[PDB]
């Protein structure tokens, strides 16, 4: 679990901003009672003024509701971390070389949100790790062959053909779960975290966590994850 880190002074507020802005990283603002979200992104942070600039809405609509002066949240991703915050203050609109965006005051908290205990090292659609998921309590008959789709020291991302939630439970632990070169993986232990069924492209994916692992498959994942990186 563990909440967010609670940001509360103009440098620390200001400095995850300028990271938004120079990275353009994307935004999405939520209006208070409004149901559809809408993109922006960090255009100006200027600390000594106090100041705070937004990217025009898109779709361009939304400027409707910061005309009305609405109240809205805004959050965003930079490297990995959640950053988000609320603005109750009314902004000014303004163009620059026909380029529009939205200026006020810099929120007075920002939260700092990242829940993963370790990295997750995606694998290149073209070097998909065979894994097979299986054990005493899957249901159905046979083991389900997979692809490995990312992997972090704890837990791994596997992706299935077709649907096979009904196979499956989540929070189910499969102690017969392995994963083919350069893994090596045999007999582990894993528990269902997560899974959704994609019917376009007939695929269910899901999220596990490994347990009871020894040294030498701790170190063998961890090092993968570390060489997917390198790369």
């Amino acid at each position: 679990p563990q909440p967010p880190k609670v940001l509360s002074t103009p440098l620390e507020i200001a400095a995850n901003l300028r990271q938004l802005q120079e990275s353009h990283d994307p935004l999405i603002i939520t209006f208070h009672d409004r149901s559809h979200r809408f993109q922006s992104y960090v255009v100006h942070v200027d600390r000594e003024s106090n100041t705070l600039a937004l990217d025009e809405m898109i779709p361009r609509d939304g400027e409707k509701f910061i005309e009305n002066g609405e109240h809205f949240r805004v959050e965003g991703f930079h490297d990995g971390v959640r950053i988000a915050w609320e603005c109750d203050h009314a902004l000014k609109i303004s163009e620059v070389d026909g380029h529009r965006c939205y200026s006020g005051p810099l929120p007075q908290e920002v939260t700092y949100h990242q829940r993963r205990n370790a990295f997750r090292a995606a694998l290149k659609l073209s070097q998909l790790v065979d894994i097979i998921l299986d054990g005493a309590h899957l249901k159905g008959n046979g083991a389900m062959r997979g692809k490995l789709l990312d992997i972090s020291a704890t837990g791994c991302k596997l992706r299935f053909e077709g649907n096979v939630e009904d196979r499956l439970q989540l929070g189910q632990v499969y102690e017969r779960f392995k994963a083919g070169n350069p893994l090596g993986l045999v007999d582990t232990m894993v528990e269902l975290r997560h899974l959704h069924y994609e019917e376009r492209i007939n695929t269910t994916f899901a999220g596990v966590r490994f347990h009871n692992l020894s040294g030498q498959a701790q170190r063998k994942i961890e090092s993968f994850v570390y060489q997917l990186q390198r790369e």
